[PDB]
């Protein structure tokens, strides 16, 4: 009970932050978070007592490169005007040439973060999912394949052959519906669930248009129900998934603090994936390298946008906003540890004490209180939205594709018949004036 | 007449009333509920004279750590002053080493106040939801756009004029089926998946109508797929059935009285479903944690709110409103005893007593009298997941709605045609008179 | 530490029974249950010492009623041949008045045991479901009402009066297609998205079929999205859900245990409820009431069957068996207490220490270590079975109700026909004779 | 050369070896692994040479309370015969108030075992799914013997003996359009949903396919809304992704090794979803509790277990197998640090040493040389739930089937009536010459 220790502090959600009260005025149950009930605890087991100190300087500690100056909490615990540094302080070689640190009670790392994936515009067209690209293609090449076999089996049957004009049938005039041309309209109108005014005689016609039919049934009542699926279980994917799948894509810009501990690693970094990513906001510098964390955080939210920071600070932040999600593991492996002077016996006996909390199952307790805050378990059931514009809103397009396309073909048939009639009248001008006034006399017969 | 025994209450409904009368002066019959018929039938069996006496405090009983003293009735008993406190005073563990209970008269514990769920609003038209309202005006414009444009393509094209009247050859005729009444119909009936009576012959026309019916065939899908996700997660949604299913939820705050039995379980409690129920309450102990019984019911009714109570005044007041609902079962497990003082005989002589009246029936009969009135019709169906009036309901109304504008076209297509054969025989009248009694033939031919 | 106490206990899963190990002849730290755990902490409060005596006649303790003599563990509370009886000893007014019992540790009261539902037969039609049946009939009265107002229309309008015999038009006769016959044959083809040979011109009639249309295909894809909301989530339904609710139902019959303590409250109950309950199991005796519980769980588990014990081994039995449910609340309320000679002062100091346990919460923690055994969660994401003829099979009988009504229809015509005929020919014999010749022609034409 | 120290390990892979070559006498040249190069590494920097010495018991340590000593490593360490246990000695509390650790060189915890999902299975003819196997035989009979009914019926019935060829009046004629052919053809055509060429003309008639209307209506609607069924709840099922996901799971079994670290954690633990896998644990554990590590790999494999071990034994030997996967996170959190004897002048210049490798990068990249070799290709795509061909498949079969089946028809009908051509007029084979020369006129008539 002699000298009641300094414990320098810095401010820092969810760690050491003042409590939300009134009530002025006491001092050292002023402080709350995660680093106050850690602390709390060390002295339970241990015998000291307080004073926290908060820094009088705002700052970790580094180096000046002009003389070698220190700053921060661990200028304190070099000059002994601390004894102890509870704190997010992370173990560095640099720091532990000329302070000593416990054994950590954090492990965090180098993550990502990045907007969770929203469903909003899942594609302009997004209705030919249910299907897969090789069956939407490989019913395309059943249309043309049928209609093919089913023209070839309609010349070469003879009950196809049939007698035509059903209203004084006495001759020997012999036709046959099943042209080429109309061989696919039976073949597409069977497919769409239409019929056509065509339908086959001759049996070996009928298990052609027979079997035609249960394979269209199939796709459509495939199309539907995987639809039905779709629907409603909504299944969200991310773009990326890691940092070489982070690593590729120029579309998403990356981001870390300007002059922190993250770029840092970026830096000195030599993996192959890591100095590619160097490479990219190294060029790109005053434009991805934000100057700090809540403001790196609203270009995530804002822009198009991944940033590069601690793993306990993505914990917290993605525990509060629904917005923000964690994109793969670990980069570093970094941890924070209790500063402490040289030579001093309080390390080695919180070091002790961090282990006796560790292995009774505190610490999991202590995080589980304050990084866990709301929770954000909205993922349920999904409230089903209408299908809008954004969502089929391509048949649209194909559909204009198709009226595009066919007045082409109405030209195209427009000149093949009066080039038919130019064969039977002059070259090219008076067999197409004529054959445009008959569109002029607006009547129904001739 | 031994000593005309003082027993003490508490002005709680149902358990002790006021009689509603007029014309004071009276004794012990100013009284009314559960604890006074308790303590008539408990009388008459071990024959004692009770005089009913109210405390004067009004409170139940707890230590005040300034004198470390009772209060309210506990108090009024370790002093000797009245013994016999029939009333809701619950076993609890610091109150026996003061006084002495009985056996327990009713068995009670901590559950959960809810609103019962009101609505769900499904309303007439509700099959026009699985599309948006920018959907169903924009197929209604593609079917108006469409028929306009194969109007436009089948008069111009000349492979869509062919010859008529399946005989005589090339009958100097030539005819368009599609004018602009039967291109409408084409393309209402391509949407309504049923083929109308003529479809198109030529290559341009067939591009029109077969990019229709692709267009159709992905807008019946994408509504029936919508269909079946609307009415699989409103078949998923399962109302709060327990505790733990409000501890995953945010949104339906919790509650409880303030400095109560209820939220002194929560404090002691380990389990870690109802310790996540204190983190929602320890921070935000302003607008959850109500002040009296009487508010925390109507918090329920004018919020999105869930009180916690005791079983009994939850159970009660389900009773007096259809609006509310007991959830869940029960949390916490106490009863209701009689009151004696330390080392009185009279407490074997009730225990015996009261359970002669549960072997007889006498307490499952003596709630009843005073715990249920006007016994709700409660609506209960619930399983009305099954399409009724109310899900599907709006299309008998645009069915009768087509109906009686399609008899106002009948009166239209009827006048019109006598108005021209009146061109040139008859005057106005006598030609709508002849051609009504032309559609009156009761025949097939003419 | 005087004359450790003999502890009288009967052996009763989960309560108190024999470890599972080879181990043998070590005494005291043989058994184990609940009620081990909680006589366990008794002596951690209190200070006493063992030898857990078992009963040596098996039972709990009852009347002889030709003597007065008692029997069980309470024969042993009287003359002092044991100390404490922590084991399932119920409440009784007849035992009180003999011993002494602590207050108690367990609540508990009469429920009711049924096999969970199943859904293996869920009726032999179980597709009419989707839709209400006021909706499947209001489909009929739409059919026959549009049919009706389709013929009306139809007859009166100008331009569905169309000239016939389209081989060579040129005349004055005009046919009508609409019959009253062909109306009915319109709405039932366009209703089972089928269509027909007739198809409705003159713009009147075209609204009709029209708004027809989109009736019926808004109810194929109520049917079709509903069935696949059905499908999708399996939502089961008792037939029983309380007392009253079995006291209606003879298919389901009652059950308990012989001279046991269920009936006994069911004999000298009063409630209007029970008292049918009674008078149904006291005409049939020796046939639902049964002379132990584990053989009544298998009545249960073998036949239709509902049973009636206490509400610890429903929960209990159901925890262990997935076949097993329970229905409804508590009919009675009784509670295990620890037996105890009279005057003793082991009652109240064990009082004081239930009523220890219970306020830490380790009642609770008791209970749900030996009551929850593997768990069945079993209800997931249910395993799609394929429709099969027991879940559709009812189209098959309505299939072949509908072919048999055909052939009396056949016949029907057969002879309203032929009686034409004999409006030309003889009476009825030759006129019937000649048209069976037709089809024994066995030929095309004539 | 100051003493040459002595370093002890313990031989698991991959942290020391053998060298695996021929001709002995080697000194420290026979080893090789991670820990070798972390203690080749630890000897360029700060200048000691180092002589290996496997430790003679091969434990890593504990106490044993019969003589409250410690075993292998540790007690080596203890008694000053070596310092240095560069080895997989986790830093846990008991340990370090023996001996003095170093800061982590490997970050670790506890996660889970289980085998990669294999198959799913969804095979060829899959669309065959949402019906029994007695429900599509007894389809295919029902169409079968309804057109079997419709011929019969239209044959007796006299109003479907029409008048065909509409001019003419009369035309001493009459027809039948249902042969048995063309019955079959409207009894396919109707349960394909497009409607074929014919359709009934007698109230008899109509009502045989007003009927197969409705059984065809509800098969196409009960496939559609099954197979809803089908792919909605395989895509709702989710693999185990957390130890929680475990919790509530019964088939898989849980799995640990004996008396290890691991289930040492499960014993402390406080976490009411980790106390839960202690129940599994507790009861069961003479099939899932196995004694070695290598027999739980083999559990994995040939049985549905999941074993718990440490985070980098489960990391290495997933990339041994691609039939492994680790699925969640880590449970504990704990590390390897090497082992220093009690006040040793070297565990702060090995610190220090550890340190300076970490910013360099050097234990990332000495993870990988001893951690990854043969990288799988792993088949990762798992969002194939696009249907393609692994799922339909099988209607492309069936369509080639039966276009095969109709070219042998085809066959049939040319030959058929060449016979019957050839039964007048040529005799065999000059009949075939000109009827396939009379079909390859390329033309439409004739
Ligand atoms: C009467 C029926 C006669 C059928 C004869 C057909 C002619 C010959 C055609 C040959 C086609 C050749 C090209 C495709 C190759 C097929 C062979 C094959 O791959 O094996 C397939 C199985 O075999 C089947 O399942 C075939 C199913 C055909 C049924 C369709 C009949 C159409 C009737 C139309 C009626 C129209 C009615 C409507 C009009 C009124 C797939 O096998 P696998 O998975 O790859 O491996 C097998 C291993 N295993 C055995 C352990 C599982
Ligand atoms: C161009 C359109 C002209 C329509 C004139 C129809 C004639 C007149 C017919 C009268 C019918 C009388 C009997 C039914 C009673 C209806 C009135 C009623 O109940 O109110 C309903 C609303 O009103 C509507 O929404 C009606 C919607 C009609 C749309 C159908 C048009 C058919 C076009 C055919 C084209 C075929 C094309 C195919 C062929 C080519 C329901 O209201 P509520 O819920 O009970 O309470 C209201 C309270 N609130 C206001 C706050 C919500
Ligand atoms: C003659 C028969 C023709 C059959 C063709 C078969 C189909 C094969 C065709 C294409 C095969 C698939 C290839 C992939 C497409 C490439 C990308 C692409 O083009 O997408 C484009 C659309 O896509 C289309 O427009 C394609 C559809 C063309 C119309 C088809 C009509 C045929 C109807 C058959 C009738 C049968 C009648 C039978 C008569 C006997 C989208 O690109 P975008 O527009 O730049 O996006 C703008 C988005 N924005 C506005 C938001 C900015
Ligand atoms: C069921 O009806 C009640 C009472 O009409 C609705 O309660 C309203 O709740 C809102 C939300 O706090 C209050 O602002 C209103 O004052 C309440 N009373 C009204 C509108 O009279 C309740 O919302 C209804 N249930 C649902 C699901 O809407
Ligand atoms: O700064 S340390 O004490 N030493 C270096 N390491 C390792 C990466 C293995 C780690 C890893 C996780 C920590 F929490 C601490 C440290
Ligand atoms: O205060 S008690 O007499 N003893 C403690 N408990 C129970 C644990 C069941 C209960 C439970 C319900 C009561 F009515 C009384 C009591
Ligand atoms: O046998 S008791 O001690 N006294 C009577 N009752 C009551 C029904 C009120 C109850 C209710 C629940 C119990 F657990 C015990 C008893
Ligand atoms: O044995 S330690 O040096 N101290 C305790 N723990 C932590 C819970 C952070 C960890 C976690 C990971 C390590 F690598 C080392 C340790």
């Amino acid at each position: 009970s002699n000298r009641s220790l300094i414990v320098t502090t810095i401010l820092e959600e969810p760690y050491v932050l003042f409590k939300k009260s009134d009530k002025p005025l006491y001092g050292n149950d002023r402080f709350e978070g995660y680093c106050i009930d850690l602390l709390r605890e060390l002295s339970t087991i241990l015998g000291f007592t307080y004073e926290i100190r908060l820094v009088e300087d705002g700052k970790y500690g580094a180096q000046d490169d002009v003389n070698g100056q220190w700053n921060g909490m661990v200028r304190e615990l070099i000059d002994h005007k601390a004894d102890l540094a509870v704190a997010p302080l992370a173990i560095t070689y640099v720091r532990e040439k000329v302070i000593d640190f416990s054994k950590p009670f954090m492990t965090l790392g180098i993550s990502i973060l990045y907007r969770k994936p929203n469903g909003t515009n899942p594609g302009v067209f997004s209705f030919l999912n249910p299907l897969s690209p090789d069956i939407w293609m490989y019913v395309l090449l059943a249309c043309l394949g049928v209609s093919c076999v089913l023209f070839v089996i309609a010349r070469f049957s003879p009950y196809e052959w049939y007698n035509p004009h059903p209203c004084n049938p006495d001759s020997d005039v012999v036709e046959n519906n099943f042209t080429l041309l109309n061989s696919f309209w039976f073949g597409v109108g069977a497919l769409m669930q239409q019929g056509s005014e065509l339908m086959p005689k001759a049996l070996s016609t009928r298990i052609v248009g027979g079997i035609w039919w249960f394979f269209t049934l199939i796709i459509i009542s495939s199309y539907t129900a995987n639809l039905a699926a779709f629907l409603t279980v909504e299944r969200m994917e991310s773009p990326i998934d890691s940092a070489d799948d982070l690593a590729k894509q120029t579309k998403i810009e990356y981001g870390a603090v300007e002059d922190g501990a993250t770029m840092t690693f970026f830096k000195k970094s030599k993996i192959s994936t890591y100095d590619k990513m160097w490479a990219f906001m190294s060029s790109r510098r005053q434009s991805v390298l934000v100057k700090s964390n809540e403001e790196g955080i609203q270009r995530v939210l804002t822009s198009d946008y991944a940033f590069l920071m601690e793993s306990t600070t993505i914990e917290f932040v993605t525990q509060r906003n629904c917005n923000l999600t964690q994109i793969g593991g670990l980069i570093d492996s970094k941890g924070y540890g209790v500063g402490t002077p040289m030579g001093s016996p309080y390390r080695d006996k919180i070091t002790i004490a961090i282990l006796q909390l560790q292995e009774e199952g505190k610490l999991h307790m202590m995080k589980e209180k304050w990084w866990r805050g709301n929770g954000c378990p909205e993922e349920e059931s999904k409230e089903a939205s209408a299908l809008g514009v954004q969502n089929i809103g391509g048949i649209f397009i194909v559909l204009a594709a198709g009226l595009v396309l066919s007045v082409f073909v109405a030209v195209g048939e427009f000149l093949y018949k009066s080039k038919k009639n130019a064969q039977l009248e002059k070259r090219s001008f008076c067999s197409a004036m004529v054959e445009e006034l008959r569109m002029s006399l607006k009547c129904q017969r001739r």
